[PDB]
């Protein structure tokens, strides 16, 4: 007993995933991103799309992105 093949192609290159759709991504961001957008409510834990970060809720998410980055309108006031 013993044996060993291999043999996988696929057109087109990922080191992210999607573990909800299985939707691949060439971006960290992207998928993060796309987790928060497809998947807002089918998550309990919520990531910063930027940095390494764990955030309560969604709205949260916000705060965060409004305090420790900056998200919010070009506004002088
Ligand atoms: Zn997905
Ligand atoms: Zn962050």
């Amino acid at each position: 007993g013993s044996s060993g093949s291999s043999g996988r192609t696929h057109s087109g290159e990922k080191p992210y995933e999607c573990y909800i759709c299985h939707a691949r991504f060439t971006q960290s961001g992207t998928m993060k991103m796309h987790i928060l957008q497809k998947h807002t409510e089918n998550v309990a834990k919520f990531h910063c799309p930027h940095c390494d970060t764990v955030i309560a809720r969604k709205s949260d998410l916000g705060v965060h992105l409004r305090k420790q980055h900056s998200y919010s309108g070009p506004s002088s006031g």
